[PDB]
């Protein structure tokens, strides 16, 4: 039924879900929505009525090969301004991937890309003076790093209206993304065909004058290369890829072939970041921990060594869903690592130590990774401890010298 | 006869064998079961009734050429709900290999796949703790390694249930096992053609959110490029592979492609777990050594050696076969080593070393290997030597003090 499906997508886009997954038994279906970082059931609804508003999401898919096919694999994208399912304006579109699911059962994953205060969004003051001296640089490379739920977009953009405030409007800048997502320039619009289209668009893009290229993400090593070439010949590169610790971006690089002689220039090689988006505790209703384990406290024994030395400090997400909010938690925020390379750091890098690189990095260049970060807002209160340890690793392996370290640095400033 | 191959594989399905293996001499043919790790001898049949019921099971199995082919070397697979054979439920499919042997004689082999408390199995208490770090950890890579009956698929299992309770469903697992085999998420379903369409429901599970992966086995090298993409891309994966002491699965991996700059990273390789499955002694009926030299005793010199020290703890199997269990044997259990992988143990396995990388584990690390393991559960009589020296090589090997350290650590928690 396209009705059902116009409502399941109108609740979804009112509710503002980022993923949709819809599975089936034969008996009950669940449909399951990712609000946020984590994942929620929605529904049991009837397994016929799953099936037939697949079938309708199916056929009313631009990509369709007329055959349903239960036991085969399939796609399908489903783009605005041509779409008999009456898409809402929010949604500009929709990519779902068919999944067969033993015996009869089908497993429907959607995405739901979506169409649509200046800085410190969750970065910290050091990061911010770090942007602003990367957006200083004319000459250079740019790389962002994280999982697919980092928010490597918005930070891009911010980044190019805030060139926009820096620049005065002296120099061009173009951007090109293939999927036209938020306000951004020159905005420049199979797998196969998208990725040729993509790489004829880029070069369109080099043969006039770029200086400012602004690509979206990083695919193919063409493309790459195509970017490294575009950067040592005097332009200015933002892109984005997908990469941990703002360290395996250079792992992530050399499996393509960028060589080792191209990532030796720190000239080239302008910043490094890292994120990722850890969900933020309502400061309306917040426990400490004497009230969280007065209730149904469960608290580890890592938990335990990581609150130790601030116990009063940290906070707790409050329950019974008062009236602000939700259920205690107000949005999300970044916590991210941002990497000025230098000549030693590089050559340590490109020798693959993996030693005495990272303790270079955090003791000479005086930089702050990620878990230092995350336990600094641990320490504030803004974020909960097991959220950060489900979305970190490694926050309990601070030594308690450089926690003393932090603690001073921020209390100093 | 189809009524006689019926009867062979109720009898194997009842008795819980895992191979089946028909020996024609033209004179009397061998038939021959594998039960737990160690072959037995089933029955005597006439030459005749054995060629007649291969001869039906290549007729009813599904794949077939229309040609017996003596001479030549033949297989077959036989799978459940399309089968005139009247297969019991608990066998799902059967795999037969048909050789020649001599002259007019055939030898067939059967797998037998079957389609059918939380935690310690056999493992140690520091096994246990290293499988909850590394349960806690989001982004990485598991490699579980072993011979063939080593027990992956239950570990594998056993781990996906720990982590249906531990994550609270915030989270998305995939499983992607293409022969369906016990309860276990969803559930992905020639051998080239099998290989391509194993690609392609692991593309297709990449397409999708992931988060954790759960692969099953690795048989391509294209399948572990992809898997070991899309760990430094942010997912998790549990993986299984074939290799022996948790250290040469570098080597089988550094043999189809891997690169050493990606084994290099210890925040990938997250783990490394090698296992082993030996028979158990039942605890009804044990004797102790001097009541199996009374009767029949033979035990070398290393025997000797290993069991000197601890002669009274140490347990023989049981004849005459008393009410309890079968012939003194209860079950089987599971020695391994695990394996956390810091960035000096990889650089010095990377360097090809193999000598004081595998001392900066055992000492720096505080590892125990699989022989300490073995050592170990022959001490507290719940194996017996002569299977353990079967099944492992080396237990003779260790020092006397790592015995005295292992005892001491063994007493003092
Ligand atoms: N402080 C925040 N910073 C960034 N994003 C935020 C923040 N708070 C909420 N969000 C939302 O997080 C979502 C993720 O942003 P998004 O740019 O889509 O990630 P992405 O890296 O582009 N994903 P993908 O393209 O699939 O790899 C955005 O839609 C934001 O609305
Ligand atoms: N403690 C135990 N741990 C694991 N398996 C056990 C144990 N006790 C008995 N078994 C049985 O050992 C058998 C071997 O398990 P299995 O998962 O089939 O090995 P495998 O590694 O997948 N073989 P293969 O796929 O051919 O490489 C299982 O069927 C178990 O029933
Ligand atoms: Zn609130
Ligand atoms: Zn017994």
């Amino acid at each position: 039924v396209e009705k059902r499906a116009s409502m399941l997508l109108f609740e979804c886009a009112e509710m503002r879900v980022s993923d949709l997954h819809i599975k089936v038994y034969d008996a009950e279906a669940d449909i399951y929505i990712r609000k946020d970082g984590d994942m929620e059931l929605l529904r049991q609804i009837e397994s016929n009525t799953a099936h037939s508003i697949l079938a309708s999401l199916y056929n009313n898919a631009d990509d369709s090969d007329a055959t349903y096919k239960i036991n085969a694999y399939q796609a399908a994208r489903i783009v605005a301004s041509k779409s008999r399912l009456a898409l809402p304006p929010v949604i500009q579109a929709v990519r779902l991937q068919f999944n067969p699911l033993g015996q009869g059962g089908r497993y429907l994953i959607a995405r739901f890309l979506y169409t649509d205060d200046p800085t410190r969004f969750g970065f910290h003051h050091s990061h911010a003076e770090s942007f602003s001296r990367m957006r200083n640089l004319p000459i250079g490379i740019n790389i962002i790093s994280g999982p697919t739920g980092s928010g490597k977009s918005t930070t891009l953009k911010n980044l190019l209206e805030l060139l926009y405030i820096e620049k005065k409007k002296k120099v061009n800048i173009i951007s090109i993304e293939d999927p036209p997502e938020y306000e951004i320039t020159a905005q420049l619009p199979t797998e196969a065909q998208r990725g040729e289209e993509y790489r004829k668009a880029i070069t369109a893009a080099l043969r006039s004058d770029p200086d400012i290229i602004m690509p979206g993400e990083a695919r193919d090593a063409e493309v790459i290369n195509l970017l490294f070439t575009a950067a040592m010949t005097g332009h200015q590169v933002w892109t984005s890829l997908h990469a941990n610790n703002a360290l395996a971006i250079f792992d992530r690089l050399k499996d393509q072939g960028v060589d080792e002689f191209k990532l030796t220039d720190p000239e080239l090689i302008t910043g490094l970041v890292a994120q990722r988006l850890v969900r933020k505790l309502c400061a309306q209703c917040s426990i400490t921990l004497t009230e969280y384990i007065a209730s149904g406290g469960g608290i580890s024994d890592t938990d335990r060594k990581i609150i130790s030395g601030h116990e009063t400090s940290v906070r707790f997400p409050n329950p019974r869903a008062k009236k602000c909010c939700r259920d205690g938690y107000n949005g999300r925020t970044i916590l991210a690592e941002v990497i000025e390379p230098d000549s030693k750091l590089l050559r340590l890098v490109a020798e693959g130590k993996r030693e005495d690189a990272q303790h270079y990095w955090l003791t000479s260049l005086h930089g702050m990774a990620l878990k230092e970060h995350a336990w600094l807002k641990i320490i504030s209160g803004e974020i909960c401890v097991m959220d950060a340890v489900n979305k970190i690793s490694g926050i309990d392996n601070i030594t308690e010298e450089r926690k003393k370290y932090l603690f001073s640095r921020d209390n100093e400033i």
